[PDB]
């Protein structure tokens, strides 16, 4: 149901080995809520529904690919679509065990 593919994962960026943060909020706002981190460079931002920071950020820094920390689902601001992919695996992967903790029947 999202893309297989999109031209823009070459730009998604090794996870730092400090790891994630899924309740980490939004760099400009301070919101709790609704926020993505940037696939590129892994600042956090808020989602369109509170002030819309992550488009924001996508419009001035040209990053393509963001992360939700309410679902973990990967977003492309080009493609306008959803995409998953095995390049995005491991940053879904750390993002699943820091959200819901490892005692989970979800495949790591
Ligand atoms: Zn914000
Ligand atoms: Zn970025
Ligand atoms: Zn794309």
């Amino acid at each position: 149901s999202p893309l297989p593919w999109c031209p823009h994962l070459v730009a998604v960026c090794p996870i730092p080995a400090a790891g994630l943060d899924v309740t980490q909020p939004c760099g400009d706002c301070g919101t709790i809520q609704e926020n993505w981190v940037c696939l590129s460079c892994y600042q956090v931002y808020c989602g369109r529904y509170i002030n819309g920071h992550m488009l924001q950020h996508h419009g001035n820094s040209g990053h393509p690919l963001v992360l939700s920390y309410i679902d973990l689902s990967a977003w492309c601001y080009y493609c306008q679509a959803y995409v998953h992919h095995q390049a995005l695996l491991d940053v879904k992967n750390i993002a699943h065990q820091n959200k819901f903790g490892e005692d989970m029947p979800h495949p790591h």
